C-alpha cells in the first residue's frame, strides 16, 4: 500500500477517536515527535494492537553512537518504519544501518531525511546552503543511498528525478501532500496526492488534510479512491 | 549548577542503578534519544519525582508546525531545558520559541544544536559544507540568538569565540568533554572538564566517562571537585 496517514494529536483519545475509525487497509500510520514526546512508546503499543504498521518519525539526528542506539531502540518496538537525517553525516548513517543488522528481515525500513518538505530556497541560503532544495535532496538522497539506507523522505516534486538517478528499489517517502484547495500550512514543496502517484512515489504521508477534516475517515477514504482508480 | 550527566542506557534499570547513587545537587540529567524511545515521558517524570532537572536531548529537527507542537509537549513535560537543531531554519526556530510563549517563565530553556561535537570537517563536506565546524557552527548560533533561542549546543572548542561573539546571556552547552586519559569514541571536538571550565562555558554535557566508570558517583564527584578547586 501507499498511504500514511500522520498521527499529530496532542491527546491520546482524540487520536485513537480517528484511528479506531479507519482500518489497517486504509493505511499505515505515523508516530511523529509530538505524540511520542506526549505518549512514548505505548502509543505504538496502541497502534499495533489495532493492527497498523507504523512509520515510526523521530528523524533521529545525533551523534553516531546516539543515533545507532535511538535506531535499535526503535527496531526493538518492532515498527515497519523509522527515520534519520541524512544531513546527520555518512558516519551517523552507516552507524544506523548496523545497528539493525541484528534484527535481520524482522529490522524496520531505515529511511534518511533529505530536505524537508517546508524548507524552500530561502529558507537554506539562512543555513549557507547555495543549492536549491531538489539539488541539496538530490546530494543527500545519493548520500544515503551509498551509506545503505533502504530510501529517503522527499517532497514529492523531487520523484521522478530521485526514481530516475537512485533506482526503482530506493524507496520514497514523500509528505507536503495537499489535495485541491486545502491551506498549505507551513508546507512549501507541495503535490496533491494525484500528482504524487503520477510522479513514481513510493509512499505518501498526508495528516492535517485528513485529521482536521470535518470526517476524517471519508476524506482518507476519498483520496485512495482517487488514486485505486 | 553546571555539571550535566547523560543517561545514555538500554535499559532502565541500569540507569536508576546509577541515579540512586548520585543526588541533585550533584548534577543535572539528560535524557536522549535512545531512553526516550524505550521509555518515553515516563522516564522524566520518574526522574522529577526524585528531584532531578532534566535536559531532554531530542533535537527536534522538523517542520515548523511539527516542531513547535514536539516543543509544547516537552514543556507540558516540565524540562528544564529541551533543544531543536538549528539547521532546521530560522522559521522552525521561530516557532519553537513562539509555542513556548503561553508557558511564560515555567518554559524551559530552549537550546539549538549548532554543528555536533561527532563532525569534523570532512564530516561536513559530505553535506557541500565547505566552511570549518567552528566557522559553521558560529554561522548557525548567529541564526538562534537572532531567533530568540536561549542558548546553542557546540563543542567547547568554540565556547571563548562564542561568549565574544554572541555574549554573556546567551548559555553554552558543550558535550565532547573527555578526562585526559580516557577514550574519544565518535567525539571529534574535545576538551577536558577543566579546558571547557575556562573556556567560560555554560553547562558541560559528560557521558561515558562517567557512566562507564565502575564508579560513575565517584567519578562524577571527582570531576566536580576538580573543577570547584
Ligand atoms: O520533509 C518532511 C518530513 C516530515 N514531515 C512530517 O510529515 C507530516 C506531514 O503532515 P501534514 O503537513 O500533511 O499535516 C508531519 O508529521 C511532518 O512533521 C513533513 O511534513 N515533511
Ligand atoms: O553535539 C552534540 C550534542 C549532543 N550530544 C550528546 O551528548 C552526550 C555525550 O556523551 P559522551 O559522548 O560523553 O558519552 C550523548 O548523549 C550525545 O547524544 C553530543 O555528544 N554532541
Amino acid at each position: 500500500h501507499h498511504m500514511v496517514v500522520a498521527l499529530d494529536y496532542d491527546n491520546r483519545d482524540k487520536a485513537l477517536a480517528f484511528v479506531d475509525r479507519i482500518d489497517p487497509r486504509d493505511c499505515r500510520l505515523k508516530v511523529g515527535k509530538e505524540m511520542f514526546t506526549l505518549l512514548g512508546p505505548q502509543f505504538v503499543r496502541d497502534l499495533h494492537q489495532r493492527g497498523f504498521e507504523v512509520f515510526l518519525d523521530l528523524k533521529f539526528h545525533d551523534i553516531p553512537n546516539t543515533t545507532a542506539r535511538a535506531v535499535a531502540a526503535a527496531a526493538e518496538l518492532g515498527v515497519w518504519m523509522v527515520n534519520v537525517h541524512a544531513s546527520g553525516g555518512a558516519r551517523m548513517m552507516t552507524a544506523a544501518r548496523e545497528a539493525l543488522l541484528p534484527f535481520g528481515k524482522d529490522a524496520p525500513l531505515l529511511i534518511a531525511v533529505t530536505v524537508l518538505t517546508s524548507m524552500e530556497s530561502s529558507d537554506l541560503q539562512d543555513l549557507g546552503i547555495t543549492l536549491s532544495p531538489a539539488d541539496y535532496a538530490a546530494k543527500l538522497a545519493a548520500l544515503t543511498q551509498r551509506c545503505g539506507l533502504d530510501g529517503v523522505v522527499c517532497s514529492a516534486q523531487e520523484a521522478v528525478r530521485f526514481k530516475h538517478e537512485l533506482g526503482q528499489a530506493f524507496k520514497l517517502v514523500t509528505p507536503g501532500i495537499r489535495p485541491q484547495g486545502s491551506d498549505a500550512g507551513d508546507q512549501r514543496r507541495i503535490m496533491t496526492p494525484e500528482q504524487a502517484q503520477e510522479a513514481g512515489v513510493d509512499y505518501m504521508v498526508i495528516g492535517r488534510p485528513v485529521t482536521q477534516s470535518a470526517d476524517p475517515a471519508a476524506t482518507l477514504r476519498a483520496i485512495n479512491d482517487s488514486l485505486r482508480k
